């Protein structure tokens, strides 16, 4: 029933759908195609910020490091780093921007500070995530080509990680809080998981879009009654210039929340 509705939603939507849900209330999970790979797109920015937060556990001054980025770093999609070209940004603001606005330059800048793509992989491995895999820099990583494993995860791996990172004990508390906070101030989420959620709830989220109408969102939801819930929804379609299907994410959320 739980399964049948998603399968039916996915049939109807003409794409492939990946859900994982974790109610940290009891400890129960709703999984649909949870072990299949999907192109994460901008959703990895979450993992990237966690990595930065992990590294700042050693480096008291990391978050406050002033970064003076150049003209040549700027990309098509970078409202915030564009706005502050001239004054530079702190690593910490870089994190807010990457999360809350999905700024690509900020991300590239942060990967470089961590010391490259493989440092995001290694952070992913050290938290038990064995599926996360970053292969290219922005903007090349949102091609979402059919059965291309580059730059993918599984819904389950991303839920487990978001769970450990935001609600578990992956991080120390100040770093943990910072992560939730960035998430809470996200500005790209109104139309996806937020839209399928009681308007009284509080949602922190990271979205993703890309080719093949890849539409993704990864969220913590703070309910009125009870414990936080982890929700990961990934979706992809037939054609390369497919338009996003945010509605599908809204409807998935609506389904999952009835069950609870
Ligand atoms: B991403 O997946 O989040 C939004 C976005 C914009 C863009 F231009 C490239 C990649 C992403
Ligand atoms: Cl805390």
């Amino acid at each position: 029933s739980v399964d049948k509705q998603l399968a039916e939603l996915e049939r109807n939507a003409n794409g492939r759908l990946g859900v994982a849900m974790i109610n940290t209330g009891n400890g129960t999970k709703i999984l649909y195609r949870a072990a299949q790979r999907f192109p994460f797109c901008s959703t990895f920015k979450f993992m990237l910020a966690a990595a930065v937060l992990d590294q700042s556990q050693s480096q008291p001054n990391l978050l406050n490091k002033h970064i003076n980025y150049h003209e040549s770093d700027l990309l098509s999609y970078a409202p915030i780093t564009r706005k502050n070209l001239a004054h530079g940004m702190t690593v910490s603001e870089l994190c807010a921007a990457t999360i809350q606005y999905s700024d690509n330059t900020a991300a590239n800048l942060l990967i470089k500070e961590l010391g490259g793509l493989a440092a995001v992989n290694q952070f992913a491995r050290s938290i038990g995530d064995q599926m996360f895999r970053l292969d290219r820099w922005e903007p090349d990583l949102n091609t979402a080509r059919p059965n291309d494993p580059r730059d993918t995860t599984t819904p389950a791996a991303m839920a487990a990680s978001m769970n450990k990172l935001v609600l578990g004990d992956a991080l120390r508390p100040a770093q943990r809080s910072q992560l939730a906070v960035w998430l809470k101030g996200n500005t790209t989420g109104d139309a996806t998981i937020r839209a399928g959620a009681p308007t009284d709830w509080i949602v922190g989220d990271k979205t993703g879009s890309g080719d093949y109408g890849t539409t993704n969102d990864i969220a913590v939801l703070w309910p009125t009654k009870g414990a936080p819930i982890v929700l990961v929804v990934y979706f992809t379609q037939r054609e390369k210039d497919a338009k996003p299907r945010r509605d599908v994410l809204a409807s998935v959320t609506k389904i999952i929340l009835s069950q609870i």
